[PDB]
């Protein structure tokens, strides 16, 4: 039923079989020599997450907190790295293609999505340049082949409202052309004075079979946003702290209202090709485009100013940029035997190529009062313009072998990478342009045990071009993680219960370091990540869910002239744990009913590299109630009130360093209405 790039699982509850991610074919969990975690469309909806970032709040090894109750980008930090954990989105198979380096980074609204698969530590060996803490592969909605209908209603706190419709359905009367067609609009004055976010978003998709042989499948999205929330830090002397007598407000704004704008267009058209070539061979084609615009215009806050007593240092950034990228990927794949060994035997090619064109202004602005700020002064002073183009190109040929033979699972794969990227200064008249190969290998082997039992190792690689430069100016090499995973599988035959333990170790070379002095890098540092995750999904009855993580991470730097050389990282906690449950009265007196709430710990963080000063720990409790009409005839319509961080915390998320520190979302309360088909 076609392998090839398809997770082609089966999914109940919160608990998904099998999965693509590791392997760029169907394999489940459980035979998988990768640690992988999956979301499911009901996770996302009965915890309410907004954001593909929040909807990873339950899982482990992951860190949620980044740029706090910010949603304009979604900043997930895995195993300890987040130097630049915006790249670490794939959607159907393909990188985001966002540049990390400018503020044209993609957001996809989970509404478009059908499940989350996260895949843990160095991934190049199929994807090409990525991070050593791993990926995370989104997977949009598909047509159906039977006619689907779905009108959905959501209101809440801080002027939150959604409304979004799926339809689905074939086209034709013999069923091999069908349709989906996905649309919402959305809005929230956030917490924080003076903010607003809004995004309209539509998503086509045609889904066509051909012979007996082929699917093709046409894909669109289209998403604007007039506007980006908030994406505001303030200083740590002041918010883990007091400064002189105050505290400044967790809905406090550090900019000016009348010069407050972030407007993202992104548009996205794309297809996937599948076919069938022999019983032996199968082939795939995925691509995508997108045609990206940005303007950006803001007054932000860094740090107290020194000279006036109670008030920020401020200034101005303002930009229009145009990204247009494209992103192909070949494959072709064989299923033959060779004795008692089956293989699975994987090439492929891909390429990516990228093009931003960024206008960037910036400049000074009045210093604003942190505790009763008076808005209106909004006179810029500004500084030179720095205009750019900029461009990148990977291009990858892999191969891989999944060796099955009696109870074990072996893996096997190489990838031979190609990476250009070039700045022209079109502001200056002067030109970057520098060019890497690279090569990366994994190696797996699991067993797989008569009662349910998998133990597995697996070796593995990773890297990543480097955003730091040295005194020329020019790039440093990019960087590249190695890591061991030692892990630990269950489910039990009978039951739909599945338990997860990896220990594992990470290391990342060519890490930008400087002296504190200096103003430019050199790729002489290194990090070190290693710890234990646990991940349990329990069916306790048929009436109740449950989700369990547990996440060691002992991250530090073990060489950095900076004067860090044993420390942590900021934005690293060493313990994280949540659990998660979902109740649902079968029959009786509540029948229709469910409720559910869940637990999220962090532990407490260094809010700097120097590891000067603690960020607290905390706890946040989520909430849920929802109600079946189904049960009173009328059948499809239910209703759910959904509340997070139901004890409504004032807490620090994280700090990026003691300039900027950033807010938790407070007390978040949606109520919704579905009808469905
Ligand atoms: C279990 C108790 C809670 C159940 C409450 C169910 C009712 C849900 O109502 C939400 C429907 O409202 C959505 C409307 O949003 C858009 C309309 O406003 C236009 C804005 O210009
Ligand atoms: C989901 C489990 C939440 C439990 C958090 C426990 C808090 C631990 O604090 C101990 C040291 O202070
Ligand atoms: C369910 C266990 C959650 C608590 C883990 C231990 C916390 C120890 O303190 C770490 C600092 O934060
Ligand atoms: C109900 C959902 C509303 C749809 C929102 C999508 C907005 C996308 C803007 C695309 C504009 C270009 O295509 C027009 C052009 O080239 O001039
Ligand atoms: C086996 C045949 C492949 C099927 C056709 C797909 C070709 C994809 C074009 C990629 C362009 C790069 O190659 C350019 C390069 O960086 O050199
Ligand atoms: C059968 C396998 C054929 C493989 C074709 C490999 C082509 C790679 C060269 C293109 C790489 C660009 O991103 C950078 C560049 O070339 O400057
Ligand atoms: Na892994
Ligand atoms: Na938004
Ligand atoms: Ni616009």
């Amino acid at each position: 039923v076609f392998a090839l790039g398809n997770n082609l699982g089966s999914t109940d509850g919160y608990l998904a079989t099998h999965s693509q991610i590791a392997t760029k074919t169907s394999k489940p969990l459980l035979e998988t020599s990768q640690t992988v975690s999956v979301i499911t469309r009901e996770q996302i909806d009965d915890t309410a997450s907004k954001t593909v970032q929040q909807a990873m709040r339950y899982t482990p090894g992951i860190f949620t907190g980044q740029v706090g109750a910010s949603n304009r980008y979604d900043y997930v930090v895995m195993r300890g790295f987040a130097d630049n954990s915006v790249d670490n989105i794939y959607l159907d198979g393909l990188k985001a293609m966002g540049d990390s380096g400018t503020f044209s980074s993609m957001q996809v609204d989970p509404y478009f999505l059908e499940r989350i698969d996260v895949l843990k530590g160095p991934s190049s060996v199929l994807y090409g340049r990525s991070l050593p803490g791993g990926l995370v592969a989104l997977t949009s909605k598909k047509p159906l082949y039977e006619d689907y209908r779905q009108i959905t209603g959501s209101i809440g706190n801080m002027g939150q409202k959604e409304m979004g419709f799926d339809f689905s359905g074939p086209l034709d009367e013999e069923k091999r052309i069908a349709y989906r067609l996905i649309g919402l609009g959305k809005g929230s004055d956030t917490q924080f004075d003076h903010v607003k976010e809004e995004r309209y978003a539509i998503a086509p998709t045609l889904a066509i079979d051909f012979s007996d042989d082929t699917t093709l499948t046409l894909q669109g999205y289209l998403q604007h946003d007039p506007n980006g929330g908030y994406h505001g830090g303030v200083p740590a002397d002041g918010t883990l702290s007091h400064h002189n007598g105050r505290h400044i407000s967790r809905e406090f704004f550090d900019g000016e209202p009348s010069k407050d704008d972030f407007d993202r267009t992104q548009r996205m058209f794309g297809y996937q090709l599948e076919h069938r070539i022999d019983d032996v061979w199968s082939a795939r084609q995925n691509f995508r485009y997108l045609d990206s615009d940005v303007d950006l215009s803001q007054v932000y806050a860094y740090g107290w100013s020194a000279s006036e007593p109670n008030k920020l240092n401020r200034y101005f950034s303002g930009a229009r940029e145009h990204l247009q990228a494209y992103i192909v990927d070949n494959m072709l794949q064989a299923e033959f035997a060779t004795g008692a060994a089956r293989h699975t035997l994987l090439t492929g090619l891909d390429y990516q190529r990228r093009r931003t064109v960024v206008d960037w202004r910036s400049g000074s602005a009045s210093a604003l009062d942190a505790f009763n700020p008076v808005y209106g002064d909004d006179a810029i002073s500004y500084f030179p313009d720095d205009n750019h183009t900029r461009r990148l190109e990977q291009t990858g040929v892999y191969l891989q072998d999944l060796i099955d033979i009696d109870q074990w699972r072996f893996s096997l794969g190489l990838r031979q990478d190609w990476v250009s990227v070039t700045d022209k200064n079109r502001s200056t008249g002067s030109k970057a342009d520098d060019d890497w190969e690279k090569f990366t290998g994994r190696i797996g082997a699991l067993y797989l045990f008569d009662n349910g039992l998998a133990p597995y190792v697996s070796y593995s690689e990773s890297f990543n071009p480097n955003a730091y430069s040295d005194a020329s100016g020019t790039p440093l090499a990019p960087t590249e993680g190695k890591q061991w995973e030692l892990g630990l599988k269950f489910q039990a035959p009978g039951s739909n219960s599945f338990y997860t333990a990896s220990l594992f170790h990470i290391t990342q070379e060519n890490v930008a370091s400087k002296e504190p002095q200096d103003n430019f890098y050199t790729s002489v540092g290194e990090v070190r990540s290693q710890g234990l995750e646990l991940e349990a999904h329990t069916q306790l009855s048929d009436n109740l869910k449950l989700l369990g993580s547990y996440t060691y991470t002992d991250i530090t730097y073990t060489k950095s002239l900076d004067g860090n050389q044993g420390h942590t990282p900021n934005q690293a906690p060493k313990h994280m744990a949540s659990l998660w449950a979902d109740y649902a009265f079968d029959a009786g007196p509540l029948s229709g009913l469910s409720i559910g709430g869940g637990a999220r710990y962090v532990g407490e963080t260094w809010a700097d590299k120097e590891n000067t000063l603690r960020v607290p720990d905390y706890t946040l409790v989520d909430a849920r109630i929802g109600y079946d009409l189904g049960k009173l005839g009328l059948k499809g319509l239910d209703v759910s009130l959904n509340a997070n961080n139901l004890l409504d915390k004032d807490y620090v998320a994280s700090c990026y360093s003691l300039d900027f520190c950033y807010f938790g979302e407070k007390r978040n309360v949606t109520a919704t209405v579905n009808y469905q088909f």
